[PDB]
Formats: C-alpha cells, sequence, structure tokens
C-alpha cells in the first residue's frame, strides 16, 4: 500500500492504526484507539483541524468513490474543522463536508453529508445526500433520500451544543 | 485457557486479540482491531471463509451454550461464509448460520440467527430465534420472539446489497 | 498528567489504555480493549468491584463536572458494583451510582444515573438525571428529562436479567 501523507503539524497518536493512502492535513488530531485504514477503499482525505476521537473506525469499500474538493476520487473525504467523535463509523464511499459535527456512535456510509451539518448521537446515515447545514437528532436512522429531505436546518442552539462538545 | 485452533489458510491479523478455545476454519479473515476471547464462555467456532471486521467484539457468558453443527456445545458458533462487519457485537450464547450478513454496529446476543439472514445496520437481536432467510432492516430492536416471527424474507435486492458490501 | 491510583486488589489488563487521574478502587476488573483516559476531563472514579468490559470507552469533556460521593468534582464517577458492559460509552460529565447495570452499546453522557438502575442494550442517556432504581428498555433514546421521568421501576425480572449477564 501507499504510505500516509501526514502534515507536519498533524498529531497522530502512536496507538492509532493508520495505514495506506490517507492524506492528513494541518493541525489534525487523531486520538489513540482509532482505526483509519485505506487498505480496501483508497485514498482517504482528512482536512485541516479535524479531530478523530477514540473508538472511531474509518474504512472503505474497494469499489465506490466520492469526488473530493480537489476533483480527485476518494473512498472517504472528511473536510476541514470536522469532529468525528467517539465510536463513529465513517465507511467509504463517504463525503463529510467542512465544519460538520458527527456525534457519538454515529455512522456515515455510502453517503454525502454537506458542510456545516450537526449530526447527533446514535444516528445512522446511509445511502443518502444530506444538504449543507442540516441537523440530525439523536437516534435517527436515515436510509432514504425522502427522510434526508425532511431534516431541519441547524439552529443556533445546535451549533452551541456542538461547540460545547468539541 | 486452551489455545486457538487456526486453520492453515486462515488469516488472523497480529492486532487481533484472539484468546482461548476459538476454532477457526479455512480461509477465515480476521481484521486488526478485533477482539475474539473465549475466556469466559467457551468454545467458539468461526466457519470457513468468514470475515470478522475491524471494531468487532466476540465474547460469551460463562453459562449458556448453543449446539454447533458438529453437535458440540459452543458459547459462540458462527458458520461458513458469514460477514461479521464493523463494530458488530456477537455475544454468546449465540449461533449465526451459514451465509449470514451481520451489518455495521449490530448485536446478536442470546440468540440464534438462521442461515442466509441479512441483518442490516444498527440492529439489536437478543433473546430470539430468527429462522433462515430473513431480512432485518436497519435500526430494528428485536427482543421478543413475536417481533422475530414478523420479519420479512430476504429478497434479491437484500442479497445484492449484502454482496455489494462484502 | 497525574497517574492513575490503582487499588492493590484491582485488575487492569495490560491492553487497557488507562491514563491520567483515574481513581480505581478495590477488586475492580478492567478488561483488555478498554480506553479510560482522563486526559481532558479529570478526575475519574471507578468504585469497588466494578467491571469495565472489552470495547468500552470512558472519556470526559474538559469542562463540566459531577459531585462524587466524597464531595469532590469528577468528570466521570462510576460507583461500586457497577457493570459497564461491552461497547458502552461513558462520557463525562457523568455520574453512575452504585449497583447500576449499563448494557451493551449504551451511552451515558452529561447525565446522572441513580443507584440501582438497569439500563439495557443500545440505549442513549444524555442531558438528564435518572432517579435510583429505574429500568431503561433496549433501544431507548433518552435526551429529555420528561422521558427520564416516565421510566419504570426496576422489577425483580430486570435484576435477574442483569445478574444473569454479569
Ligand atoms: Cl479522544
Ligand atoms: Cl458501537
Ligand atoms: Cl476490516
Ligand atoms: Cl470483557
Ligand atoms: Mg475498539
Ligand atoms: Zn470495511
Ligand atoms: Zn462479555
Ligand atoms: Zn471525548
Amino acid at each position: 500500500l501507499a504510505e500516509p501523507e501526514i502534515a507536519p503539524t498533524a498529531y497522530v497518536h502512536s496507538f492509532s492504526n493508520l495505514i495506506g493512502d490517507v492524506r492528513i492535513k494541518d493541525y489534525v488530531h487523531i486520538a489513540p484507539g482509532t482505526s483509519i485504514r485505506a487498505d480496501e477503499g483508497t485514498p482517504f482525505h482528512i482536512g485541516s483541524r479535524t479531530n478523530i476521537q477514540d473508538g472511531v473506525v474509518i474504512h472503505g469499500l474497494q469499489q465506490g468513490r466520492v469526488i473530493g474538493d480537489d476533483g480527485q476520487e476518494y473512498s472517504v473525504w472528511i473536510g476541514d474543522n470536522v469532529s468525528i467523535t467517539h465510536m463513529a463509523l465513517i465507511h467509504g464511499p463517504a463525503y463529510i463536508g467542512d465544519g460538520c459535527f458527527i456525534g457519538f456512535r454515529s455512522t456515515v456510509f455510502n453517503a454525502r453529508v454537506g458542510a456545516g451539518c450537526v449530526v447527533m448521537m446514535h444516528v445512522l446515515i446511509q445511502d443518502v445526500e444530506i444538504p449543507p447545514g442540516k441537523y440530525v437528532p439523536s437516534g435517527m436512522v436515515i436510509t432514504t433520500q425522502q427522510q434526508a429531505d425532511r431534516l431541519p436546518n441547524v439552529e443556533e442552539s445546535d451549533i452551541h451544543f456542538a461547540q460545547h462538545v468539541v
């Protein structure tokens, strides 16, 4: 496999299992107890200032890609200023836009989550595109585009909550 | 504890925490970031060509067994050609039949899942027997036999989905 | 960071990632595959005879504390005789009282769970106080005090179930 590209200012804990073509930008913080393996789906991108918390798994399917902001194909693209919090599962093909909060134990698989979404705890997002700036309440199981199209806009209280966690 | 029995063609990543009387058959693939410990409930069986993905925990209660296909008692029996996908929890007593798909973050505990079931994501299966060839939609919490008895049959689209993941 | 205080009779598996001011009392059993890190929120307390099972993450927010039974501030306080079972997430600020059962894949975050509660599987408890002696059925997503105030009392069958798991 190709080697990870780790920006000089990124922090990757030695207990993180990081393998393959994972392109990690400035000031990223990857906790211990994380798995980020581009051994099937590849490449991955993790944007600047993004935090990947303990218990997270990031993996991808061999087949299936999203378009990154650079126009290249990725198995997993996670933008800048994203929080991928404890126990989240980000499974390619997946795009998570800048500034998203992905709350505890939530999954994004075969999906696009637009910039500035606040996804709460114990959520499943699969097989859909969520436009920018939407809020997903805890426990929701979003598997159809019709559900995704009903989601409310992020309100100030949702941003404040996400800020208080991160 | 007894030692694992690892078939010559099985792959067990060095980062897997594999302990005790775990009987692993041909062409099994056990990922890093897995825990498969027969230190309480024992023995375990993992059938041929089965894949155990990163984030999975397989454990068992000291008391409580299922009958394996060899007539012996097991804490956990996982059949041939099974996919135990990311973050699944298989907790003995548990039987998972040949060809099952157990989707991301799903739990099987004190239960029997018949051959050829397709269990989707974020599912709980506990204290029930699911007959062969049933589909469990994402997010379902199955804790009673009445619920298990309502499950739909696997359709071609469900098999195709499972095939596309695996 | 400060070092953990590990009682002479406590068992902490060498594969546990235990860091910081974590105060672990008599006969605690911490499994492999656990993460218990007081590197942000601190301190933590884990009371006597408590079991922390494989797959658990215990972490805390830098800001936000609960009052422990000693009157001191903690990010996470887990009492005596508690079972924190596989894949549970206990995230500070959090108080879990003596004798609680926290079932598989359940989360307690920014919450107080009174002594003697039985919390089942795939539960979210967030932003609430649960009084002592309540039962939380599997799959419940408790995010408001109104929901917490509706919970049933633990019945003998719930205690028996918890006993059969632990
Ligand atoms: Cl973390
Ligand atoms: Cl999980
Ligand atoms: Cl894997
Ligand atoms: Cl354990
Ligand atoms: Mg883990
Ligand atoms: Zn995968
Ligand atoms: Zn166990
Ligand atoms: Zn945290």
